């Protein structure tokens, strides 16, 4: 195909290899390796060509293959010589672009169904048909339906909402399986990628995978409750109850559901029990806030079926985006204050339907987002250019400068000269003056190097150095002086005065001698080279140690740079109304500019000379008259090519030039109008003008500690990473708009600004921005909340899940988990790109951020922003809270089991066992084995021993303790010697876990029972690296009476972990035989309680089922539907 | 009995930080990383930069 | 090869191209200095065997000495003007202490 054509003929053109490399030079490694006419080097292609052609005689000279080649390979050398082109890209690389414009996240989503995450799961079917009892007294028989499933056992498990008709879905969901079925899946998942079980999992990573799952568990529980319509009740179950209707196509079983009170009691069954005992003006709707005369009612709050935990949730989401809050004349104020006049927008002025718009955000947010963005766009050259491109298009569209190089040539056109004399000062000018690619760009990315310097630092390419010479005789180099003396304050270098002054001391060697400091740096060194103030002469800091008899042109030109150089100055852009700013090292509301700006008065605009820029022209051509001037320095000079070139210098002094009075009084107003309307706000150091102090020396970030030390005003000066690239121009593309600008013939500048600045403010991106830097904030504090519970941080973090067993997390754990954290976060909340990566190429456990520039003397400058509070981190806190009181329910159980032999006809629970069954480390005549504990075998009929902590040996008999760990490491071994010693001896082993997952297992009372084959199957597949569930043999609660028959259970529990049961035995009128557990009140605190508030919440020890919610109605319209205004 | 490294060694844990100056080796990179900050500083060792 | 199976350290090459990602390249004319350390350090090998007879060679001191090969070091003397040099000095002085 073409492509591949055309793409090597590029190749061809293009690279003959004369690429560039940094050596020292040596006489092997040369190009020219034999020259075919006397064999030496000459390092280069075109001096080798050149040495080819040179031997030839010049009447000797005809054109062919390598005469060609030869201005092929100097071609293409300039063109790659050019610096624009030296830095450029035409497309992107997924960095220019993510800063550029970024993915805007998805804040405001909303639920329409009601707020759950705990439901309610039968287990076990009861025994409706049965003998004692007629099927007419249940209430399953008539077909009544009611709020709890009618079961002899049922349990409370866990789902993401399962009710929510969802606006947008966020794909993370704990979804669980009822204990009954195997539950390992869920907690196998983060760091086992080595559990070749299935059903598996390593005890060390417990804790990491539960916090884990309590962060999905938060994030899927961001929406907000929506007023979804009510309907006046016409049964009189409930007298004047208003009840919600939520949408969907079935919506039979949800009355029932929402509303535990509003059924019928018939019967003494348990359900109606509980029923019976409710008070019943608190169903449905209770309160609303009309607005308008028959519109959406704006916030209701209804009694219904809840989760006080989501609820919680779900209002300190709310309290988050209600501080977010702004409003239309707020954002009228600011767009207009932003704008300084020229635009005007409107905002409405009449009672509202009470909108949401999330958008306000703080300072802290702001520095830290830019500090982020600092630190992407640290040391790259090919990332700040596409910025400072579009900042640089953008600023022509606005500008009503033009630039006219035949105005030069149409002044030019009267200056007298003969046509004897070889020198033509005249055409030298209009040789010179067109630019290297005719690319008028670079005075516009100079501006864009006044808006940025902290980062980016433009400086003037080598290219545009006078041709590594001097020559004050040369009237090539004067001009070449004259054009790098105007071009260099525009650019935003510290050190542009020292390569000024150097540049005429590179000029004139020979004629003027000036002293240096070493015999590095001399007079004869090229000026570009120094680029650094420890490179500045002391001759020129001193201005005494140059002799006014010896170099008194250079004594002069020293006291113009010292004198009339530009001085900066300010214009205050912005507003930190809205969009508080993200000025840093700088105060806010202030830009700087490394010109003086005094502002316009007047809209209808004309010439005049009174500006720091034609001052600085016209002292730099009146030191090149007196340069001129002189005889001794030009002695081949006559009389009418010097009169002629005092006449050029003069007109050139006093050409009809406008952009020097635009740099003064319009570009700082446009630059302030522009800035505010920009995805990379502006990051500056402090300008200043000639002196050995206060120069930028470096600015560099932070992102993590240094050792033992926490302080991050001690750790930056050592932890401090370099951030800023240099950048090329063009001091001729510069020079030649400084000379040739024109203003249209008839302008008015209020009518030009008021057309031109429209277009941006109609666009409304800016506003999309700062939702990017709230999740951002918030991902890196939840970041730092999440590692310090896992490991060692610096933070003073609560510590809720210790009592978990989990690994010594080292630094790839803690990397590993924080990408599994950035991974959770990136899918939710709507985005893909890059967030929260810049803080994983260190070590994600002692992270910081801060940043610091610093001086040429020593001073540093630091600006550590404090960290803002963020609902995400608070959200989970309170999730790991109340999961250490509520545990059971997500499948956890605590403390550890007691392997032995039970048999006996009772009905007690083994998750809740009789207290006199159990033992501990303080219970007389148990033994421990923690320690090296080897097994020596029995012989001739004497048992065999194990040997204790203390060093004693034992028989297999009694009570042990034993931690995990050992079974873990020696399994099979114990696996042979204890399950043959456990099944009908008198062993008993109680193995110390902290926590574990579980399973259960349902059997009837009235026939045997044996749970060998459950528990051998999990001793045997205990692994070094796994364990499988714990099997628990628990019995059925039954209606009426029932016989006996001998149990036999090995694994019992320690303490109560019966917690997720709820209402043995619905249906009956009462438990008989089996554990028996009612309604439990404590949950429904509101129906039980006449003194208990409608608002309220014992949160941390329980949670309850049935609370007041607040549904919203709050419509998001965008900002362009609103604000309005031409 | 012994053998003789060139080398210190610690008792060994895996929650020890990766910035840690304590560590020779550490300390020898970020010494290293130091001394040619400082070479490059000035520049005065490099005109025809 | 025995401390390379029994070891936990596993030696991966793309921190390095991590930190230092530029993944820009066409200025040819310049060279930047974070492309010269990653064309000096080349990542895209694969081969450790020197770290570990530098490891093997603690042992047999009194038989056999480790040192560097004359190719490390900075070609004809080198000289601080050449950033070349300086990344070979820098490569070196973290090299020679095993
Ligand atoms: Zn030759």
């Amino acid at each position: 195909p073409m492509s591949t054509r055309i793409a090597e003929a590029t190749s061809a053109i293009v690279s003959k290899h004369p690429a560039r490399v940094g050596l020292p030079p040596t006489a092997s490694s040369g190009h020219g390796y034999q020259c075919h006419v006397c064999s030496a080097v000459l390092f280069s292609p075109l001096d080798l060509d050149a040495h080819v052609a040179s031997h030839g005689l010049h009447g000797n000279m005809t054109l062919t293959s390598s005469e060609i080649q030869r201005h092929i390979t100097e071609f293409i050398s300039s063109w790659q010589n050019h610096p624009i082109v030296q830095v450029s890209a035409d497309v992107e690389n997924r960095k220019t672009a993510q800063l550029l414009h970024a993915d805007t996240p998805r804040l405001v989503t909303w639920d329409a169904g009601l707020c759950t995450s705990f439901k309610i799961v039968p287990i076990v079917p009861a025994q409706v048909p049965q003998d004692v009892l007629a099927y007419t007294f249940f209430t399953s028989s008539y077909a009544i339906q009611s709020p709890f499933p009618e079961a002899a056992v049922s349990r409370i498990v866990v789902h993401t909402r399962w009710a929510s008709n969802v606006d947008f879905d966020r794909d993370s969901s704990v979804i669980m399986a009822p204990p009954t079925e195997n539950n390992i899946h869920l907690f196998k998942q983060l760091l086992n990628t080595e559990t070749l079980s299935v059903r598996g999992a390593n005890p060390l990573m417990f804790r990491a995978n539960v916090l884990h799952m309590l962060l999905e568990f938060v994030l899927d529980n961001l929406y907000l409750n929506r007023h979804t319509g009510f309907s006046q009740d016409h049964t009189p179950f409930t007298e004047g109850a208003n009840l919600r209707s939520l949408p969907g196509p079935d919506a039979e079983k949800w009355y029932s559901i929402m509303y535990p009170t509003r059924m019928g009691t018939p019967n003494v069954s348990k359900i109606c029990n509980f029923v019976a005992s409710c008070v019943r003006n608190r169903v449905g709707r209770f309160d609303r806030a009309q607005m308008m005369n028959g519109a959406m009612s704006e916030w209701v709050d209804v009694f219904e079926t809840s989760d006080a935990l989501t609820v919680s949730i779900r209002g300190r989401w709310m309290a988050r985006l209600a501080r977010m809050n702004i409003n239309p004349t707020e954002i009228e104020w600011a767009l207009t204050e932003c704008a300084q006049g020229y635009v005007t927008v409107t905002s409405p002025y009449a009672p509202s339907v009470n909108r949401l718009m999330p958008y306000r955000i703080s300072n802290a947010e702001r520095q830290i987002s830019q500090i982020i963005r600092v630190m992407n766009i640290g040391n790259n050259a090919t990332v700040i250019q596409p910025v400072l491109q579009d900042i640089s298009v953008l600023l022509q569209r606005i500008s009503p400068l033009q630039i006219d190089p035949t105005i030069i040539s149409n002044t030019m056109s009267t200056v007298s000269e003969s046509t004897t004399q070889t020198l033509s000062p005249a055409s030298s000018i209009l040789g010179k003056l067109r630019p290297s690619n005719s690319d008028f760009s670079s005075f516009r990315v100079a501006l864009a190097g006044w808006l940025y310097n902290g980062v980016v630092t433009t400086v003037i390419d080598d290219s545009s150095y006078p041709k590594d010479g001097g020559s004050v005789t040369s009237l090539e180099n004067l001009w070449d002086f004259f054009i790098l003396a105007l071009a260099l304050p525009l650019t935003t270098d510290p050190c542009a005065p020292v390569k000024a002054f150097m540049t005429l001391a590179n000029m004139m060697v020979g004629f003027e001698t000036i002293p240096m400091d070493n015999q590095i740096y001399t007079q004869s060194r090229r000026a570009s080279a120094f680029s650094t103030p420890h490179t500045w002469p002391r001759c020129f800091m001193n201005i005494q140690l140059i002799s006014p008899i010896d170099a008194p042109i250079l004594r002069q030109w020293a006291e113009i740079i010292h004198r009339y150089w530009p001085n900066p100055s300010q214009i205050r852009y912005g507003t930190p109304n809205v969009f508080g700013s993200a000025n840093l090292f700088t105060p806010p509301e202030v830009l700087l500019l490394p010109i003086d700006h005094q502002p316009a008065n007047v809209t209808t605009p004309t010439l005049d000379f009174t500006n720091e820029l034609t001052n600085w022209r016209a002292r730099v051509c009146e030191l090149m008259k007196n340069l001129v001037d002189n005889q001794r320095y030009q002695p081949g000079w006559t009389q009418s090519l010097v009169s002629s070139m005092r006449g050029t210098l003069g007109k050139l002094k006093l050409i009809k030039s406008m952009t020097p009075m635009y740099l003064q009084q319009l570009a700082p107003v446009e630059l302030a109008v522009i800035a505010p309307m920009l995805p990379f706000p502006p990051f500056q150091v402090p300008y200043v003008r000639l002196d050995r102090d206060r120069v930028p020396t470096m600015v560099g970030v932070t992102r993590q500690s240094r050792d033992t030390i926490t302080q991050p005003a001690l750790s930056l000066s050592t932890t401090n990473t370099t951030v800023g690239v240099p950048l090329a121009l063009d001091a001729r593309a510069i020079t030649v708009a400084l000379l040739s600008g024109k203003y249209p013939p008839d302008l008015v500048t209020n009518v030009w600004y008021a057309d031109a600045i429209y277009p941006m403010y109609a666009d409304t991106e800016v506003f999309s921005n700062l939702q990017r830097d709230v999740i951002t904030c918030e991902a890196v504090q939840t970041l730092v909340t999440l590692v310090a519970q896992i490991s060692e941080t610096q933070y003073p973090v609560d510590r809720y899940l210790d009592w978990i067993p989990s690994l010594r997390a080292s630094a790839a754990t803690a990397a590993t988990f924080a990408e599994w954290v950035n991974t959770s976060m990136k899918t939710a909340f709507d985005l893909s790109d890059m967030l929260l990566e810049p803080l994983l190429s260190g070590d994600p456990r002692m992270t910081q951020l801060a940043i610091q520039y610093q001086q040429y003397n020593g001073r540093t400058f630091n600006v550590i922003p404090e960290m803002p509070g963020s609902v995400i981190a608070d959200c989970v806190q309170l999730t790991a809270e109340v999961f250490n009181h509520e545990y059971n329910l997500f499948g956890i159980a605590r403390g550890d089991i007691i392997i032995g032999r039970v048999q006996s006809t009772h009905l007690w629970s083994p998750l809740a066992p009789p207290p006199d069954l159990v033992f501990d480390r303080d219970t007389p005549g148990v033994h421990i084995f923690g320690r090296d504990c080897r097994i020596s075998f029995g012989m001739n009929g004497a048992a065999p021993m194990i040997r204790d902590e203390t060093g004693m040996m034992v028989p297999f008999e009694g009570n042990w303790i034993f931690p995990l760990a050992l079974w873990q490491m020696n399994t099979r071994y114990f696996n042979q010697q204890f399950d043959a010693w456990i099944k009908t001896g008198e062993l008993r082993i109680r193995i110390e876990m902290g926590a574990y997952p579980y399973m259960l297992h349902y059997y009837d009372p009235r026939q045997y029972a044996n749970a060998w084959n459950l528990t051998s199957a999990w001793l045997e597949e205990i692994t070094p690296t796994s364990i499988p569930s714990v099997p628990f043999m628990v019995p059925i609660s039954s209606d009426h009476d029932i016989s006996s028959a001998p149990a036999v259970q090995y694994i019992i529990s320690t303490e109560y972990n019966d917690r997720s049961l709820f209402c043995t035995n619905s249906s009956s009128p009462q438990t008989i035989a089996g554990p028996d557990k009612h309604i439990p009140v404590e949950r429904y605190n509101i129906l039980t309680n006449p003194d208990a508030p409608p608002t309220q919440i014992q949160l941390p020890e329980v949670v309850d089922l049935y609370n007041v919610v607040t549904r919203y109605a709050y419509e998001t319209p965008p900002i362009t539907a609103v604000v309005m205004g031409v």
